[PDB]
């Protein structure tokens, strides 16, 4: 860490502090992380393999006086603060069409190798000057495993978490990213979270009340999972012309398949580059005020 002066924090992550630090070899600026079992190095230190342009670069690794501090290249802003920013008149359909493409490139790329991130969310999906954005931290939920209060005892948000996760099955897929994905998508249409829950339940009826309660025919063997009761409320399925106007025809034919209750049946990140939606995608450069 002598190697590394810090320059400002710039969150407080699910593992630990985030900073913004400058190599005092290089003069690189980096983001620093602090978070350790052989299970968890092992884990982390094949990340560092895992590249591409739209996946934050994990450059290093220190693991020192049993500290552990992931250094990573440095984005200037998120997803979040952009969005806040753009919501007197919204982020313009081509700029959103071509972050979700970009995402989806990431995401098809780490699930190429069944990397997973599992926590997606506006804070980790980061935005540079050019137009593009990355996902942050993909691959260490399987390494450190997703707390239910970070380290300053924040609750981590349960608003992006796909159905699956939520009903107790136990080996969840690739497909988690994508339902988190589409949830972002729809906030950035409609400038409000789609599913806000506050509870683990308050979360599944949000999703219910929107997608319908769901039931054998729409998702054959839901009703056998762990944390499934014959006793949730039937909520019926509302249209998506009602969930995320303005959106277009082929903006919510990709929703709903990335919204799609049966993960087996969720579409894929490679399927959904394909999509009619991106027939017509082109890379919008954001106006960034740093
Ligand atoms: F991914 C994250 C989750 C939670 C907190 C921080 C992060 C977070 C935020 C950033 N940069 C964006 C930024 C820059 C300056 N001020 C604020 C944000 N960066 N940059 C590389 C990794 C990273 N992780």
């Amino acid at each position: 860490m002598e190697n590394f002066q810090k320059v400002e924090k710039i969150g407080e992550g699910t593992y630990g502090v985030v900073y913004k630090a400058r190599n005092k070899l290089t003069g690189e600026v980096v983001a620093l992380k602090k978070i350790v079992p052989s299970t968890a190095i092992r884990e982390i230190s094949l990340l560092k393999e895992l590249n591409h342009p739209n996946i934050v670069k994990l450059l290093d690794v220190i693991h020192t006086e049993n500290k552990l501090y992931l250094v990573f290249e440095f984005l200037h802003q998120d997803l979040k603060k952009f969005m806040d920013a753009s919501a007197l008149t919204g982020i313009p359909l081509p700029l959103i069409k071509s972050y979700l493409f970009q995402l989806l490139q990431g995401l098809a790329f780490c699930h190429s190798h069944r990397v997973l991130h599992r926590d997606l969310k506006p804070q980790n999906l980061l935005i540079n000057t050019e137009g593009a954005i990355k996902l942050a931290d993909f691959g260490l939920a399987r390494a450190f495993g997703v707390p239910v209060r970070t380290y300053t005892h924040e609750v981590v948000t349960l608003w992006y978490r796909a159905p699956e996760i939520l009903l107790g099955c136990k080996y969840y897929s690739t497909a988690v990213d994508i339902w988190s994905l589409g949830c972002i998508f729809a906030e950035m249409v409609t400038r409000r979270a789609l599913f806000p829950g506050d509870s683990e339940i308050d979360q599944l009826f949000r999703i219910f009340r929107t997608l319908g309660t769901p039931d054998e025919v729409v998702w054959p063997g839901v009703t056998s999972m762990p944390d499934y009761k014959p006793s949730f409320p039937k909520w019926a399925r509302q249209d998506f012309s009602k969930v995320v106007p303005p959106l277009d025809e082929d903006g919510r034919s990709l929703l709903s398949q990335m919204l799609h209750y049966d993960p087996n049946k969720r579409i894929s990140a490679k399927a959904a580059l394909a999509h009619p939606f991106f027939q017509d995608v082109t890379k919008p450069v954001p106006h960034l005020r740093l």
